[PDB]
């Protein structure tokens, strides 16, 4: 149950700041490194305000970083959560 | 716990340049590969100012500070210990 809680601690890092679900098409804020689903952060920047939902820095959709490995890490974490 | 699942994840969180665990992890905005701050800064000074992986123009400032990287590194360590 300790390997279990380590997995869960990692999974928590790779959850969307906005919807707190596991990340789909992860995007990372360049200024603070918080991760969001593409759709979530797109909707935020587009319907809420042009700033990072966590760090509040000005932010346009195109400054967002594609976290290319996120989907693999996320799938692996799924495998681990038996 | 699948050993290779864990190892796959650990590969992601090794420094592309020195292969060790990340120290003050930075991420290349263009390909999102991770490097120790010190390693990538040396690289950019010594080698062409290109990501050692994306090979794309990369300067010190475009570098993303991965604030959660240490946390993950620490947990990975515990996971790897759990070979027992
Ligand atoms: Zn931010
Ligand atoms: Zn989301
Ligand atoms: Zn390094
Ligand atoms: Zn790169």
């Amino acid at each position: 149950h300790m390997d279990e809680q380590s997995v869960e601690s990692i999974a928590e890092v790779f959850r969307c700041f906005i919807c707190m679900e596991k990340l789909r098409d992860a995007r990372l804020c360049p200024h603070c490194s918080k991760l969001c689903c593409f759709s979530c952060i797109r909707r935020w920047l587009t319907e809420q305000r042009a700033q990072c939902p966590h760090c509040r820095a000005p932010l346009q959709l195109r400054e967002l970083v594609n976290c290319r490995w996120a989907e693999e890490v996320t799938q692996q974490l799924d495998t681990l959560q038996l």
